[PDB]
């Protein structure tokens, strides 16, 4: 994800690494202030600070601090001094924002005239990076992969400047675009930039870059902060699970909303742990709801062990008069073992009994996914042997029903690529060492009544040719795996799928590669964490050569009946009770893949069931869009009605309400858009998918659930509703014929 850095942080980069062609002043001239400050010790390494005038101003993500007066301007080192006094150390409120004054910023005072003043931005769109300048906008867009071409500065952007300005200001501009390609920023925003006859002085900065690409640019970075939005507090424990994250290939997430509050949530994967929010923010709840986080992509159960030891901790600082209540939540997993998981938690609940006793904690738990029965019972059990109230359920109950139950009452003391990807005759090449993955494949397969495996072949360059056994039916046979991706190909000219394990570091170019091969159509990239830069340039080459790219950060997505996308769908008993094995009439597509094993099991409760299903990922900018596969979905004779799971954040859902307006899609469609807490919130929540962030009114899920019923589109009234809207429009089609279950 996109994460702020400080107006201090982004200055030591840009003073670091921008070229020296641009003339830029006051070069590491400045000087941070915090409450515990050695005034000796800064006068001594910033010795400027006694002999020129001085601005001073907080530097904690605030906006706009001028016109709120948080800035004390040409001021001498004294008065810098009195002007702190009153003000360090206090709160202050910014918006719905309310927080303490903790970290100031004093550099040098540069006079200058208006006429001095330009704003410059750089920001980040799928289709590349928009530059703008104005003085006192002009707007430029710099291609995926492409240069900025210094005489378009000068022709398209400094139309209106000043002549003698213009060398200075697109040599500045032109150092600044390449230090933020080098550096992955995704923003970038000076204003004003202050161009005087001395060079160009740089009065406000504010930035943020892409977290994921840290394997990239460690050096340059080096031991890069990311604040807290203004109004909430960094804490330890978060920077602890930062670092497991970092030492996983699973995800693991943790913000704290109020460390006081009652109810915390142990939610796995990043759309249900949403889910959850929201019904929690539904029944009043917010107030009180004390974290945002989860865990997925499989955690161990020491990752797990040591995820859940953070929380109880947290959750046993100090007593509440009503009891505190712990959310053990998440959907049917596809892949995640709820076993080692459930496992990991269970031993960290031990190993905190007495404290939670103490605190009066009430838990409730909420599962499914591959060994979901075993971790229901150890849950009981060491409930029964502690004594702590632990209330169990699986998958016959609903997702979000533990949170009414736990809150109702305290506890008593252009041309599309392609309109079919997969069917009966695929045949895939999986890139990975992921033998379990592929015979959850093949027994998907066999249980389908397929003829022949899904998995023709794999690839793993780490390794020299060699066969592989795997089970069909109960049968033995063999499938090659090839060191050289050209070897699989020229042998097996019937695949068309290539479904991508390749670890983070490794997804770009096995990918990139894959596309050199026409006859591969479709790619599922399963990694998470590809910087949002390097999947706009997968993008590039996919749309250039028409393959339709299901991902990144995804599990993939099933065909009931045909093929299955890797772990998606989980094992044969998920399979079976979510009759995955032949098809209905119900077409879905969600961004989270954990959800998608929710609708699963919700579409075949109460529909002919599923017909096909898409996780388009978490990330940024994923490799096909809710769109995309609507349309398809649109197009395919056996879909009678389409269900979309979507989320805050994009624009993306707005297309469908142009399409139904247009005439283009016309079959049923219900959904449901996830986030809805986000703005009960005081301070902006990052959740776990990159793309949810709302940066206007209209990506709110409020807003989009609003506009999508507008046009026509069927939406619930929240999520826990979803299920029977689903069922009531499959009941009109059935009434009015369009369906003939069998
Ligand atoms: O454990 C979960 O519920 C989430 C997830 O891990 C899953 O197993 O469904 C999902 O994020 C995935 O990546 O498969
Ligand atoms: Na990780």
């Amino acid at each position: 994800s996109a994460k702020a850095i400080s107006e201090q942080t982004g200055k030591e980069l840009l003073y670091k690494f921008i070229s020296t062609t641009s003339a830029i002043q006051n070069r590491f001239k400045y000087a941070r202030v915090t409450p515990d400050t050695d005034w000796a010790r800064l006068l001594q390494d910033h010795p400027w600070l006694l002999s020129q005038n001085l601005v001073v101003k907080p530097d904690q993500l605030i906006k706009r601090r001028g016109k709120l007066g948080l800035v004390g301007v040409n001021l001498t080192l004294d008065g810098v001094k009195s002007w702190l006094k009153p003000r360090l150390g206090q709160e202050a409120t910014v918006g719905k924002a309310t927080g303490f004054l903790k970290n100031f910023l004093i550099e040098p005072f540069v006079p200058h005239s208006q006429a001095e003043e330009f704003y410059v931005c750089i920001y980040a769109t799928r289709e590349g990076d928009y530059v703008l300048f104005h003085h006192e906008a002009q707007k430029l867009l710099v291609g995926v992969d492409e240069k900025l071409n210094p005489e378009d500065i000068k022709k398209h952007l400094l139309v209106h400047a000043p002549e003698d300005k213009k060398e200075i200001l697109a040599s500045f501009i032109s150092g600044l675009f390449n230090f933020y390609e080098d550096l992955y920023f995704t923003y970038l925003e000076i204003n004003p930039l202050v161009v005087t006859k001395d060079g160009v002085y740089v009065l406000d900065l504010a930035a943020k870059v892409d977290a994921t690409a840290d394997y990239i640019c460690k050096v340059k970075w080096g031991d890069i902060e990311f604040p807290p939005p203004f109004g909430r507090e960094a804490y330890p424990e978060e920077a602890y699970i930062a670092d497991l994250d970092a030492k996983s290939g699973a995800s693991l997430k943790l913000t704290l909303l109020n460390p006081k509050g009652r109810i915390w949530t142990m939610v796995a994967g990043g759309g249900a742990s949403v889910v959850y929010s929201d019904t929690i923010g539904d029944l009043g709840g917010v107030n009180e709801l004390a974290n945002y986080g989860e865990y997925s992509g499989a955690p161990s159960e020491q990752q797990t062990y040591d995820y859940a030891k953070t929380i109880l901790s947290l959750m046993t600082r100090e007593k509440h008069p009503d009891g505190k209540i712990l959310i053990i939540g998440g959907s049917i997993a596809n892949f995640t073992n709820v076993a080692a998981t459930f496992k990991g938690i269970v031993r960290a609940i031990r190993d905190y009994q007495g404290p939670l006793k103490e605190h009066e904690v009430t838990i409730f738990v909420r599962r499914g996914g591959p060994n979901y029965q075993e971790g229901l019972r150890v849950m009981g059990e060491v409930g029964k042997t502690t004594g702590i109230p632990i209330h169990v359920f699986g998958t016959e109950t609903h997702m979000t029903a533990i949170v009414g139950m736990a809150l109702g009452h305290r506890p008593i003391p252009l041309q599309g690529k392609s309109t079919t990807l997969f069917s009966r005759h695929t045949k895939a090449i999986v890139w990975g060492m992921q033998t379990r993955a592929v015979q959850g494949m093949l027994d998907f397969d066999y249980v389908c009544s397929r003829d022949e495996p899904s998995v023709a072949a794999m690839v793993y360059p780490f390794t020299g040719d060699h066969k592989q056994k795997f089970y069909w039916g109960h049968k033995e046979i063999l499938i090659p795996v090839f060191k050289n991706m050209a070897d699989a190909m020229r042998k097996h000219p019937e695949v068309d799928v290539l479904i991508n394990f390749a670890s983070l570091r490794s997804a770009y170019d096995s990918t990139m590669e894959t596309m050199n091969y026409a006859q591969i159509r479709t790619i599922a990239i399963i990694a998470e964490g590809i910087p949002e830069a390097l999947t706009r340039k997968l993008i590039k080459k996919a749309d250039q050569k028409g393959v339709t790219i299901i991902g990144p950060a995804t599990v993939g997505g099933i065909k009931p009946g045909c093929f299955k996308i890797g772990n998606t769908g989980g094992m044969l008993d998920n399979i079976l009770a979510s009759k995955l094995y032949r098809p209905g009439s119900v077409a879905y597509v969600s961004r989270s893949g954990g959800m998608s094993n929710e609708l699963n099991n919700i579409i075949s409760r109460t529909t002919d069931g599923v017909y096909e299903g898409v996780a388009i990922g978490g990330d940024r900018y994923p490799g096909s869009t809710f769109m995309d596969h609507v349309l398809r979905y649109q197009d395919t004779p056996g879909v009678k009605m389409i269900v979309v799971l979507g989320e805050i954040g994009g624009t993306e859902e707005y297309k469908i309400c142009r399409g139904i307006k247009e005439g283009r899609l016309t079959k049923p469609i219900v959904c449901w858009c996830i986030g809805t807490c986000a703005t009960m919130f005081s301070s902006e929540v990052q959740f776990g998918h990159a793309g949810a962030c709302a940066n206007q009114a209209s990506e709110t899920a409020v807003a989009k659930n609003q506009a999508l019923k507008e046009a026509g589109v069927f939406v619930p009234r929240s999520f826990d509703e979803l299920g029977e809207i689903i069922q009531s429009v499959y009941e009109d089609l059935v009434a009015n014929g369009v369906i003939v279950p069998a």
